[PDB]
Order: C-alpha cells, then sequence, then structure tokens
C-alpha cells in the first residue's frame, strides 16, 4: 500500500546504429556496449528479414511484419499496380501509399493517447495513414548525433512527454561500405559509436531518465566483404534493352520488357555459379519475400560477398549487405537496459520480427497483427 500512486514508466527509446554487425562489439574495446550488457540484456545475433537492407528492416522493427507484408520490400522498388517508383538516391520516399500497407508503431502509440518522438528514423518524416510522429525531424544526414539526442531528451522531459523515442544514425553502415568490414580502419569507426553510445547514456543520466526508461540498442543489418574478384556482370549475359533493373545488388530485382521474360530468365539461370535466379513465384518461403505486387518478376540473389553490376567497369563498395538473412554477416546487434529488462542476461538468438510485440508490451498498447511472438522474447523481462 502506497499513499501516492507509483509511477508506471512504460517508456522506450529505440536506437538504431545502421549496419552494426553482431560481432563489431568484439573488433575493438566497447566499454559502453559492455556496460549495457553488464546491467541489461544482450542477444548475440539477431535474425533480420530478407532482403537485409536498411528500409525494409527498420520498418519490420516498427511493424513486426515480414517485408512482403509491410510493403517496404527494398530501398529501390517499383509499384506495377500504380506505376510509381520509390528510391533513396534522391530521397524519393514520401509517397505515403508505399508505406501504408502496414501501420508503424508510433501511429498505434498515438492512437492510444500517447505521444511519440522521432530523430531521423526511416519513415518518421513521411505522412503515413495521414499522420506523423507527435514530434519528428526532417531527414538530414548532416544533423549531428548530439543534436538528435538533444531533441529526444527534450521530448522526454517536456511538460507533455513522449513515451516512445526513435533514434537513428547512419554509421557504421556508411564507413563499413567504403572501408569494408575487414578493414582495420573500422576499429576507430566502431569505437566512435561506443563513444556516441556513452554520450547518450550520460545525457540520459543527466536528464534523470536512466532508471525510468527502457533503452534499446539495435540495428537493421550487418555487413560483408566484397571484392573485385567477386563481381557478376549483367552485360555479359543480358541486353540492357531487354529488361529494367529496379534494384541492383546483391538482390537484383529485374523487370523484363514485354515478351522478353523467357529470354531474360534463361540467360540468368545459366549465367553464374554464384547467382541464383528465382521466379517471383519460386522465391524460397523462408525469406517471406514473394506475396507482394512490388516483388519483381525475377529475383536474382548473389552469394555472400558477391556483387552484381551491369558493367564490370562500374563502381562498387568494399562492404555491402542485403544477402540471405540466414548469413551471420547480415545479423545485427541487440542490447537493452531499463527497469523492465533483466540485468546481466544474455540470449543466443532473437528474431527481429519479435521486437514489435515486445515494444507494444513495454508501452502497454495493443499490437497490430504481426509475424512475431512476444513469447519468444519474454525471457528478456523481469516478469
Ligand atoms: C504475417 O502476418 C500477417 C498478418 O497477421 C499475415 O497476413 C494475413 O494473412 C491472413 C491469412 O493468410 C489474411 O486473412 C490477412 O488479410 C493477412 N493480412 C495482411 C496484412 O496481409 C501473413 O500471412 C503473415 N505471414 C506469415 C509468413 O505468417
Ligand atoms: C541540414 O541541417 C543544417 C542545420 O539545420 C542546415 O544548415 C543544412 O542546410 C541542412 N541540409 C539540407 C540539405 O537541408
Ligand atoms: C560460389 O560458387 C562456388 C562454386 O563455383 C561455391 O563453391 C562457393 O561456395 C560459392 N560462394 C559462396 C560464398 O557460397
Ligand atoms: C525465429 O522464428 C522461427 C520461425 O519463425 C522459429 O522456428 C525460431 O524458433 C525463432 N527463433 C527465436 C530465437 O525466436
Ligand atoms: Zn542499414
Ligand atoms: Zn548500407
Ligand atoms: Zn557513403
Amino acid at each position: 500500500h502506497h499513499h501516492h500512486k507509483l509511477p508506471d514508466q512504460q517508456k522506450v527509446l529505440l536506437v538504431s546504429f545502421d549496419g552494426f554487425r553482431w560481432d563489431y562489439l568484439y573488433k575493438v574495446p566497447t566499454p559502453h556496449f559492455h556496460y549495457i550488457m553488464k546491467y541489461g540484456v544482450h542477444v548475440k545475433q539477431v535474425t533480420n528479414v530478407f532482403i537485409t537492407k536498411t528500409y525494409p528492416n527498420h520498418y519490420t522493427l516498427v511493424t513486426g511484419l515480414f517485408a512482403e507484408n509491410h510493403g517496404i520490400v527494398a530501398n529501390d522498388m517499383f509499384d506495377p499496380i500504380r506505376n510509381k517508383s520509390f528510391s533513396l538516391d534522391h530521397m524519393n520516399i514520401y509517397d505515403s501509399k508505399f508505406w501504408e500497407e502496414a501501420t508503424p508503431i508510433w501511429i498505434t502509440n498515438q492512437r492510444a493517447g500517447h505521444t511519440s518522438g522521432a530523430a531521423m528514423w526511416p519513415g518518421t518524416d513521411v505522412k503515413i495513414h495521414k499522420r506523423f510522429p507527435t514530434h519528428y525531424m526532417p531527414y538530414n544526414e548532416s544533423v549531428s548525433f548530439e543534436d538528435r539526442v538533444a531533441k529526444i531528451i527534450e521530448w522526454f522531459t517536456s511538460k507533455e512527454p513522449i513515451n516512445l523515442g526513435l533514434l537513428y544514425w547512419e554509421d557504421p553502415d556508411d564507413m563499413g561500405h567504403h572501408l569494408g568490414p575487414d578493414s582495420p580502419l573500422m576499429g576507430p569507426v566502431i569505437s566512435d559509436i561506443d563513444k556516441k553510445l556513452g554520450y547518450l547514456i550520460q545525457m540520459l543520466k543527466k536528464a534523470k531518465l536512466w532508471n525510468t526508461l527502457n533503452l534499446i540498442i539495435t540495428s537493421d543489418h550487418g555487413m560483408t566483404q566484397c571484392s573485385e574478384e567477386r563481381l557478376i556482370e549483367l552485360d555479359q549475359y543480358l541486353d540492357k534493352d531487354h529488361y529494367t533493373l529496379i534494384d541492383q545488388s546483391p538482390v537484383a530485382a529485374i523487370l523484363p520488357k514485354e515478351g522478353k521474360f523467357d529470354e531474360v530468365y534463361e540467360a540468368l539461370t545459366h549465367a553464374h555459379p554464384n547467382l541464383t535466379v528465382y521466379k517471383k513465384e519460386d522465391v524460397p518461403e523462408r525469406w517471406h519475400y514473394k506475396y507482394n505486387s512490388r516483388i519483381q518478376p525475377i529475383i536474382a540473389v548473389a552469394d555472400e560477398g558477391w556483387h552484381i553490376l551491369q558493367n564490370k567497369s562500374d563502381d562498387f563498395l568494399l562492404g555491402n549487405h542485403g544477402y540471405d538473412n540466414a548469413l551471420a554477416d547480415m545479423h545485427p546487434i541487440f542490447l537493452a537496459h531499463g527497469p523492465a529488462f533483466r540485468k546481466n542476461f544474455s540470449k543466443e538468438a532473437m528474431n527481429s520480427t519479435d521486437l514489435y510485440p515486445l515494444l507494444c508490451h513495454l508501452l502497454n498498447i495493443t499490437a497490430m497483427p504481426h509475424n512475431g511472438s512476444f513469447w519468444n522474447v519474454q525471457d528478456l523481462l523481469n516478469s
């Protein structure tokens, strides 16, 4: 019995460091990451969704749905029913119908009477189902990490405070791309992320939120090494005028021209021993990447570490991702600290579709139908 009602702090701050492979924690000393491990929960490897790209996987975290179901199937995709294109190269991401096949968690959260704050998380500056996060930032990669943390802290400590915060950062994906995960120069990059994590922990303690807030550190995918010796040249096997390349590598989404499907499909099946070609209808079920109109007729998947380009002279990056989600190189991290989470606990694996049911349970809101299970991840909690 208490004379004041005890505060129920169903609060979550969800942080994503883009492209943080599961084993980056061990490439260099990561005291702040191990600090959370010591007083929180830690999953050695997360199984994310296929394709293992940024936007498909971030949306899975806020919907609990496979890519075929929530509709963000790739960073580049073409809608044949609407004759519309979605691309990141020029931030052509604001066509709400591309996002509206599912409901992100911040909408469900706000429909339940709460408020949400977003700091550059993919899709939070897009109008979905006519709505935005209660607070959000227009996407601008130049905005420093410290400025993004400032808005999150502000919104958590305001007169009307948010109960859900989304924080996003472009590293170490960017550096992992240009350097390659094998580069020794990644050490300074990873250590910087650990520094940035520590800065976030300091600001949270300074703001008196540290013991009242469930902090979750995760990522969308990992990274794998590419090579000039592991290239696959479409011009060697195909006439560029016979198809349209909707998405390139390592999962090529090919839309053959009128009547050229059989010619294209035959050329690609016998093209290369490290390129596996599927008809849209033959895509392995375990990827859950087939039952959507934005899946192109042909899906050609390169093996791990192999890169697809149209001309062998084209540019390519030493690190890349998007391969089969069963690969360990594509698996991100998962850390969490908070009043709801155990202390010094570790789990071998977790399915990334299980974050959504967990986030809703922590927030005491009702989840939309999803493809995860709260029961898979309930052993992360004190009750
Ligand atoms: C992932 O979850 C969604 C929603 O729970 C499933 O899609 C539903 O499937 C049922 C029956 O197949 C339909 O009646 C609904 O209309 C579907 N909803 C949506 C939004 O598509 C989907 O089948 C699940 N995927 C897997 C692999 O289990
Ligand atoms: C990004 O943000 C900074 C600070 O608000 C601003 O000066 C800069 O012009 C922005 N960049 C773009 C492309 O809007
Ligand atoms: C590429 O194909 C060869 C067969 O020629 C196979 O042995 C190898 O395992 C493949 N590469 C990968 C990364 O699986
Ligand atoms: C992940 O999901 C698969 C099938 O959806 C299931 O068999 C497996 O046990 C799950 N793993 C975890 C760690 O929840
Ligand atoms: Zn990413
Ligand atoms: Zn990337
Ligand atoms: Zn870059």
